[PDB]
DNA sequence: CCATGCGCTGAC
DNA sequence: GTCAGGCATGG
C-alpha cells in the first residue's frame, strides 16, 4: 500500500461489510475515514481481523438488523464472488453465495449512507448477458444513488498482480457528484521478484516434479505481463509455473493443483509456490499486516482479498468528489 | 480440517 | 488453436 498525505476522507464514517482480511479498512483508514462497523462470518477471517484491527466483526449478516447497524457515510463491500467467477458454476443470483448483494441494497435502503463501494470479479460485469450488472445498477438507482462501474487491473496500478476485478461507485443523488473518475493507469516499475522472500525462509515451498515441462525460456527483461514458463501434470490450474520477472497471476481462495491457491514460479533454478506474506505484498497489504496462524487459511484469505493500492486511488477519488464543493 | 487433480469457462 | 480463472473428493 502507499502512503496518503492528503487525508481526503478525514472525518467520514465507514463500515467494513464481507470484511475478510479489512482491505478496505487499511485502504480508507489511510485516507483519514474511521470504521464504525464490521460484519465477517468466517471464524478464521474473524480472528485474522481481531489480530490486526482489536475487535471481532459481526457474523451473518442476513440475520443482522439492518437498523442495529450504525451511521455511516460509506459502505464498502467486496461480496462474495464464487457464484460469479468464471471458474465456477456461475448460478449467480440463484447460488446462496450469490444473493449478498441483496443484503446490501437492504443496508444501504434503511442507512441511506453518502457512498456505496463494491467489489467483485471481472466476469461480474459479464454474467448473464450483462443482467447481473444491470440489476446492481437498477437496484442502486431505484434507491436513488449514481452508478460507476469499472473492470480495473491491478498491474495498471503499482502492484504486480493480474487480478482483473469491478469496482463500483454509487453516491447518494442529493449530493449532485458529478466528477467521480477512476484512477487513471501508470507505469508498472515493481514485479514479482521485487517482492520475494530470501530463499532461506521458503524452502518448504519448492515442489520437485518430474513431469515438469518446461515451455518457454525464462526472461531477463521485466515486464507487465503473466509469463508462463511450464507446467506439471495435465497443466491445469495451479499446475501451471510463471517469471518472476513478470506479475502474479490472480491469487484465488478455494484454488487446487500442486501449487494451490499462489501458482508456481521459477526461483533460482526450482519451482515453488508463494508464501503467504508474498501473497499479502501481491495484495497490497503492508508488512506489519499480522497474517493468521492457519498457512492454508491465510492463502484462502488473500485469495478472496482485495488489492489495497487500487482501493487506495479510488478512495481518494471519491473523497476528492465529496470535497468539491464550490459556492 | 488440509491437499490436489481436475474440467470446464470467458476472452481472445 | 491459446491462456488465465472454483468444484469434487481424497484423507
Ligand atoms: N453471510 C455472510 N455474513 C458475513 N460474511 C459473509 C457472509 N457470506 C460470505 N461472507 C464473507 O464475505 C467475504 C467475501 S471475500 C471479501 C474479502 C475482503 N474484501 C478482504 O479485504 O479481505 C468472505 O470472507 C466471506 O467469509
Amino acid at each position: 500500500m502507499i502512503e496518503i498525505k492528503d487525508k481526503q476522507l478525514t472525518g467520514l464514517r465507514f463500515i467494513d461489510l464481507f470484511a475478510g482480511l479489512g482491505g478496505f479498512r487499511l485502504a480508507l483508514e489511510s485516507c483519514g475515514a474511521e470504521c464504525v462497523y464490521s460484519n465477517e462470518w468466517d471464524k478464521y477471517a474473524q480472528e485474522v481481523y481481531e489480530m490486526n484491527f482489536g475487535e471481532k466483526p459481526e457474523g451473518d449478516i442476513t440475520q443482522v438488523n439492518e437498523k442495529t447497524i450504525p451511521d455511516h457515510d460509506i459502505l464498502c463491500a467486496g461480496f462474495p464472488c464464487q457464484a460469479f467467477s468464471i471458474s465456477g458454476k456461475q448460478k449467480g443470483f440463484e447460488d446462496s453465495r450469490g444473493t449478498l448483494f441483496f443484503d446490501i441494497a437492504r443496508i444501504v435502503r434503511e442507512k441511506k449512507p453518502k457512498v456505496v463501494f463494491m467489489e467483485n470479479v471481472k466476469n461480474f460485469a459479464s454474467h448473464d448477458n450483462g443482467n447481473t450488472l444491470e440489476v446492481v445498477k437498477n437496484t442502486m438507482n431505484e434507491l436513488d444513488y449514481s452508478f460507476h462501474a469499472k473492470v480495473l487491473n491491478a498491474l495498471d496500478y503499482g502492484i504486480p498482480q493480474k487480478r482483473e476485478r469491478i469496482y463500483m461507485i454509487c453516491f447518494r443523488n442529493d449530493l449532485n457528484i458529478q466528477n467521480f473518475q477512476f484512477p487513471k493507469p501508470f507505469e508498472l516499475n515493481t514485479f514479482v521478484k521485487d517482492l520475494l522472500l530470501p530463499d532461506s525462509e521458503v524452502e518448504h515451498l519448492v515442489i520437485d516434479r518430474k513431469d515438469l515441462v518446461m515451455t518457454n525460456q525464462e526472461i531477463e527483461q521485466t515486464t507487465p505481463k503473466t509469463v508462463r514458463l511450464g507446467i506439471v501434470g495435465k497443466g491445469g490450474q495451479g499446475e501451471r509455473i510463471y517469471s518472476t520477472r513478470g506479475i502474479a497471476i490472480t491469487l484465488s481462495a478455494y484454488g487446487g493443483g500442486i501449487f494451490a491457491k499462489t501458482g508456481g514460479y521459477l526461483v533460482n533454478g526450482k519451482t515453488r509456490k508463494l508464501h503467504p506474506r508474498e501473497c499479502a505484498r501481491v495484495m497490497g497489504y503492508p508488512d506489519s499486516y499480522k497474517v493468521h496462524p492457519s498457512t492454508s487459511q491465510a492463502y484462502k484469505q488473500f485469495g478472496n482479498s482485495v488489492v489495497i493500492n487500487v482501493l487506495q486511488y479510488i478512495a481518494y477519488n471519491i473523497g476528492s468528489s465529496l470535497n468539491f464543493k464550490p459556492y
